[PDB]
C-alpha cells in the first residue's frame, strides 16, 4: 500500500484573511510545540510506508500534522482560529486511535496536547 498524498495545504478559491487569533496560532502556538523535544514524530505525515505500518491509513482517514498545520497557517489556509485548533485535535485523536494507551508514542502525544491546551486557554480577542 502507498501513503495517501498528503493535505491540502492552500486554496486559492478560498477567500483569507489575518486575525490575531490565527497569527497566535502560528507565533505562539505552533512554535511552541515545534520546538518541543517529542514534536519531530508529528513534524510531517504518517510514512506508513517507511514506518512499515500498512494498517495505519486503513483506519486513520483523517490524517493531520503539525508540518500540515504550518503550512496551512502561513498559506491563510484557515479563515477561523477553531478550523487550525480542530486540525491539532485530529493529529492528537488520531495517535490515541492508532496507538495504545500508554505507549511511548501516546505519551509523547499526551505531554504535546498539556502545552497546546495550556497554550489555547491563553489564546488573544478576537476582532
Ligand atoms: C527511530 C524512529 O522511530 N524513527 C521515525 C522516523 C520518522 C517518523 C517516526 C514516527 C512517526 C509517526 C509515528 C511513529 C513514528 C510511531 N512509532 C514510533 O516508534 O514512535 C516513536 C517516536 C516512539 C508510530 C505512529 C504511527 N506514529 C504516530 C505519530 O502516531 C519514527
Amino acid at each position: 500500500s502507498m501513503n495517501p498524498p498528503p493535505p491540502e495545504t492552500s486554496n486559492p478559491n478560498k477567500p483569507k484573511r489575518q486575525t490575531n487569533q490565527l497569527q497566535y496560532l502560528l507565533r505562539v502556538v505552533l512554535k511552541t510545540l515545534w520546538k518541543h523535544q517529542f514534536a519531530w514524530p508529528f513534524q510531517q505525515p504518517v510514512d506508513a510506508v517507511k514506518l512499515n505500518l500498512p494498517d495505519y491509513y486503513k483506519i486513520i482517514k483523517t490524517p493531520m500534522d503539525m508540518g500540515t498545520i504550518k503550512k496551512r497557517l502561513e498559506n491563510n489556509y484557515y479563515w477561523n482560529a477553531q478550523e487550525c485548533i480542530q486540525d491539532f485535535n485530529t493529529m492528537f485523536t488520531n495517535c490515541y486511535i492508532y496507538n495504545k494507551p500508554g505507549d511511548d508514542i501516546v505519551l509523547m502525544a499526551e505531554a504535546l496536547e498539556k502545552l497546546f491546551l495550556q497554550k489555547i486557554n491563553e489564546l488573544p480577542t478576537e476582532e
